[PDB]
């Protein structure tokens, strides 16, 4: 009862040891493994040191403006400041745009503006998630709606070309003058080309409806700017703010203000129905230290130190890709633009499901994904590769030219292990030969060696080893 | 680059002195004041220590045995490890239960619940607003709908007889029958009195609803077996790991396994599907490890101990504040908060709060069961759990207790100069323009600065 | 062709004789028996000449001024008479009221307004239907809706109270600031007594919602001035045309003009563009003709006088069915209608009703306020709109009282025969397989047939 | 007060002069006049004379097995017997196939069966308005829900090629799939060819919709087997029971019966949905005098002088095409295969919009409709075409030539009118100019006593002359 008081200020390591055991195995297996997922990337040290500030413990409902109680002085500064530099870091005059902090994440952020857009069985269209398009632009089946946003909303998905392995914006065009959308979403998460901004546009003013850039993947990109920036056609936009931007885990909607249209001139209204349904709409209490954690990364991502990350980054994916290429490999659309590529699996005889497994086991990480061809979701044709995460850990392109290689040697694995399983096997078995076969297993832990070696001469961010 | 690798290695302090400035303002203010507003806490050293783990960094959807991307071995080790703490804390047995710790809030729990079963459009009841209900609860108007809850369901609220203060179960009994709700919530924002899970759930079950408690205001009373526990009628439970529990900031959902009637539960798949790929996608993790870390200390006596000391300064403050003349409605608390109605001293709620605010003294405006209006609220709430982490005992709630009356009386006067009319806005320009008053709050604050910095703040060593 | 030419020329009887021979059987099954069916009545000679016109053969999309294709001459005309006809047989200046005569039936009335003025899951408020509401008006149970009301809108129930009788208008008036609903529903389909618009419509403003009034079984009442016009509350007025008003099958929506408070009605064109393009195709205007010539009879005195004596009827058969001892539920009727609650003589109107038709005495079976089943109701509503088209007067109901009281005397022994507790096959087993049973009703049934044909009955000289 | 019973009998001529004077006008100008409004026809005598029957007084809620009240021993016989008939008519086995016969009309039909089958929100897919649809398959734009199947369902219509005048399957089958309908209708108010009810069936069942054929327009082609029957492949057929089929109004629902796929079988669901749907769903009291009306008309569909008529019916429609082919008109799809055709005017330099009003004021009826190129839907380029009803009157092929010339003057005279009025002129002034100007007014009047003549030739279907 007395020992109360030196509870809530016992260390982790002393208090609870079983989590802090955790932590530290967890922050080991991150160090000596090659981190090759399209969506992952390591925090800065100041960022983490925000989000475990005294800041959790403060309740406060409302924006800046308004809010519900007092004692905000401070979080107004804090959301303000946050503000400012979202806008400040995009290049956005505050006059034409306007920016909610508040979202939990890139999920709640895309359907608060749905909800504020939309409405109710409103229709809205993405693109497909086969072809590189996400969850929250919608995924449903004849039989089921999956997705929040198709089971509130009525969604219907546009394709790409699988020849060209790009949007087809021609067909876009003519479908949602028969299907009407109120909303259409420009965004994705295994596509390796730009967006047509402009085209998409015009197809939204055709209907009437809203463009929506969910730029979550390559928001990074964007603020250094080598990639296009959607702010130029788009009404909304809106991300998460980890990923490509490095930052802690959040997301922000972006929204033009001011006039919208002439004849005289009608204005926009997106500012107060998006804050309104982020709050009191859909959420309660902003997170305030994920807020603070986003503005240190918003600051961050300002320096020309984090404008030359990135050009490092998509010169990793240009090299990465090149290499495999020579090695024999197939990429959709032929290449990319930005920090990630897909690999179609077809051309060495395999798939990415039974790929993933191999690569995890040699600690190198990455994800399967269907290529706009194939003809079953069962049995995803692709690898989807990012070069974020490793090149915060400093790699450059000599670097990612010897991990293509690990990753060929992780194919070539994976191939002997389906010729030993058979034609009609199911990844359920293939899962169990992988693991209960020395001669496979071998192969693996050799391989696994040669990649935790190359892994350790790279420094891992964050705080010190935890 | 050879600075960019340092840049992601500096401090905070160095790295961004702007943001650091903020924190360390807040963080003093948070010292020297009072913090009475029900729903705020402070979370110990050892939580907050997660939340800056590496952790951040690991991407998982899924849940465990069920991920969609590898590299999940220590995430699947952490996911279950809190799963298990969160059963054993309100000892459940998982045969009996189950629970998800995926939700980001205690909102984003409540909607996927929703979500999951009730379906577009469907019926839902809760606890009216103004009677002490919740935002996720449903809130609408005749000519809107507000919540998120109101947008997509179909909600009606049930009310508190204005008369006892108590909830009106009759009326709802006879309302459920009409309405035919599919789900029924048992939750409340500022209600000082237990619920009758054991009859929502009679009522449920006549209409063949689910009966959803979301315990967010009192799961730590609950876990320290202080006031009745809602698992023993409800079908899922949600709950908010901040607030009475102490954690971090997220949410967690329980929901029933097993045998319901031979028919059998289907709450987990439906309720798991909800929260991703339904309405979420990667988990927080580090906001898991935090709320693993608070349920191991939620289990210690030393919480236990806590927790009978939140309830009992409750007590004490209620008791000195009815006897300085102030009316508690429904004539006390069963846990750690109480409404005071304000009414029975001449001024609202709406102006007391402003006052007490200017004297470090936090706080909050809430509408009395009676309230004829919605602009100018009757009540205050207070909660006893911040402050008790800090260390107060009855004794110290008692001096609170004064202070808090010394506003009153602060904000009645600046009321006597406005005249017994006149907009909300007057008076708070008379309170900061005028002599004898700006200086009364000033000399207060003094006082109450002077006492708050006699107890600790948990947290980081010192930001 | 040479015979094609013909075919088309055929009279009925000739072409064919199938379909002849039943409507002749018909006819005749019409002439002997008892119509004691508040909902049915006979159509008078001119109105049923109308429907076989060549009127059938004009296809005429749209309205008046509005149409889609060309040679609509008279069919404008005809529609513009009706229209006339309908608000004056109501005495309603076509400056603050409107009418739409396309409906094709009483139910597609109603979905049209709630189409325009509701909008999709929006709220609905109507009396229960074992309370004397009609399906239209919102039905459904906790696992299903039923009514396409309550399919596409969200409904929710008002009751009587069964103490009384009546409709209970404070619990409405709570339940409606709970429930917000956007339309409140006045009108039934067995209810004795009159409405109370006026309060209804202070509860429907209160909420900002619609009054709309389904007057579809008193609606000839309304036009001899014998019962007080919805018309002087409500914003929406819908009706079928037969029942009360004797016409031909078909409906009408009646609706506001000018100004509402300066706000104006908007009414009219909601209401003209649900029903189409919204929800009709062609209208039928065979049946807009036959409204037309009903609506001209029902302004004559001979309407007046006729519907007085409606009334007056149902006031002696009432009377003299309290004298035999039966329980009228609300003790009385203000209109055409009463329920008459069976229990008062140990059986159920689902018995009853069986027994009665076999002694073709025709009525239908209700549940009363009370009924704590809807498996076994307990009344029989009864109306006399039909037998007094055929000239029954006070002392011939006095007749029809006593055969009906033979009848519940019969239902009841064939009951004493199977027992305190038997299901209703058992009941109808024993009533069809008895001498003594089967002989009783082949005798009251020659009594009921004898004193039938006594009176004529209106239509077409003889089919 | 006596007189009241000498109300009840007194005929419409004394009872009520004001529209016995209205009905005897109308009657005139059916007679005098040429209708070749494709959805028009005359009934006859025998069916008209069942409307007015004494069934109209019989109220009778729910079907004959089960009903609310009691006395429906006759009503059961005609109910049952309509039903026995319809399925007989359509050469259907009642283990096969089952009918409700409680429809109003044709809209309602419809309306129950998404009711039924599709649920609040479902979706459907239908034939484009401007396509050759009908409403009731689903009518919006991009910001309003026109038609109620749009106002309750989630509808997407499917368009024909503008090229070939054709249904494009192709482009139906690849949406179909981004869309996932619950229900696809097969049905056209302006489609002068065969619909592929094989190929809408595959592609039904290959996203495991409903497919429904709303035969309304060739109803009676498909009785005299003059046109392939939907009953082959739909699950559910609905109907006007007016139009070609020439009855009274109201319609009819045909839905199948027993076991649906294997696999061990799963069985037909749709007797049941659709009967609670059409009540206690949707309607109330059915309208039995309609029933009667429909019995018989099914009767007279089955003889041979109806088959007969039938094949008149195409035979003339061609003789019309052919002659309004070498007059220099262009034809959609260049021809058609059923009993209209769809006149694309602007091979003649003028549009169907004014068109039908100076052929509406020579007494030749028909309405505008716009041809798959059209750029507009305010000045639609043709004139839908039907000869069902003047066949009814006994026109043949010699017959149908001079009409086609009788049309053609039309053509010319609207032509003269419209290089009178200007190039950026208005309808609303077109109307204008085509009323006070005796100069066109005067070849009104002539051409107008010409097609007058013409068709006071021809008997009129009915009653005397009534
Ligand atoms: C990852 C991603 C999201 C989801 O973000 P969460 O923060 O995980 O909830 C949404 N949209 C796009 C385009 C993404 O890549
Ligand atoms: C506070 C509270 C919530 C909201 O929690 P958030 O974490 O702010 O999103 C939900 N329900 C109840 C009953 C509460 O008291
Ligand atoms: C009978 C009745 C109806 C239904 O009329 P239909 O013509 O059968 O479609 C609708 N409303 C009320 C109040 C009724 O009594
Ligand atoms: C005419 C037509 C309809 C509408 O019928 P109504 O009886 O006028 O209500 C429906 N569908 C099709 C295909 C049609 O041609």
């Amino acid at each position: 009862w007395s020992s109360h008081e030196q509870m809530l200020a016992q260390p982790l390591k002393d208090s609870d040891a079983e989590v802090y055991d955790i932590i530290k195995k967890e922050s080991n297996r991150q160090r000596v493994g090659l981190e090759l997922i399209a969506s992952e990337n390591f925090a800065s040290r100041a960022v983490l040191e925000a989000l475990g500030s005294c800041l959790n413990n403060k309740y406060s409902l409302g924006y800046p403006g308004q809010r519900y109680y007092g004692g905000t002085e401070h979080i107004d500064e804090l959301e303000t400041l946050c503000q400012k530099r979202a806008l400040q870091a995009y290049g956005l005059d505050p006059q034409c745009w306007g920016v909610n902090v508040q979202p939990y994440s890139g999920s709640p952020a895309n359907f608060a503006v749905y909800t504020a857009l939309v409405e109710p069985h409103g229709r809205i269209m993405g693109l497909d998630l086969p072809d590189g398009g996400h969850l929250t632009h919608g995924f449903m089946t004849d039989k089921k709606k999956i997705s929040a946003t198709s089971i509130f909303f009525e969604s219907m998905a546009y394709k790409v070309n699988p020849d060209t392995g790009y949007i087809d914006y021609d067909r876009l065009e003519e479908n949602a003058r028969l299907f009407h959308p109120k909303l259409i979403i420009a965004g994705t998460s295994c596509y390796s080309r730009n967006l047509d901004y402009g085209r998409l546009r015009k197809i939204a003013d055709e209907n009437g409806a809203y463009l929506m850039a969910d730029m979550a993947h390559i928001s990074g990109l964007v603020v250094a700017g080598v990639v296009p920036s959607p702010f130029e056609h788009c009404h909304v936009v809106t991300t998460t703010t980890h990923k490509t931007l490095r930052g802690c885990r959040a997301g922000m909607i972006f929204y033009r203000r001011g006039v919208r249209s002439v004849d005289k001139e009608i204005l926009y209204n997106l500012e107060s129905l998006i804050n309104s349904a982020v709050f009191p709409g859909l959420q309660g209490g902003p997170h305030n230290h994920a807020i603070a954690g986003v503005a240190v990364a918003l600051k961050q991502a300002m320096t020309p130190e984090f404008k030359e990350y990135q050009r490092q980054v998509v010169a990793n994916c240009r090299a990465l890709s090149a290499a495999l290429v020579e090695l024999g490999y197939k990429i959709v659309t032929g290449g990319s633009d930005n920090h990630l590529i897909l690999v179609d699996l077809r051309s060495k005889g395999t798939d990415g499901g039974r790929a993933e497994k191999v690569l995890e086991a040699c600690s190198i990480a990455c994800n399967k994904n269907t290529c706009p061809g194939d003809k079953s979701a069962l049995r995803p044709s692709g690898l989807r590769l990012g070069t974020p995460a490793l090149t915060s850990r400093g790699l450059l392109e000599k670097d990612f030219q010897k991990v293509a290689h690990f990753i060929h040697r992780g194919i070539e694995l994976t191939v002997q292990i389906q010729d030993d399983t058979g034609p009609r096997a199911t990844l359920k078995e293939f899962k169990e030969k992988l693991a209960g076969d020395e001669k496979h297993q071998r192969a693996v832990r050799a391989l696994r060696q040669e990649v935790e070696s190359f892994a350790a001469l790279f420094p891992l961010p964050g705080l010190p080893g935890f």
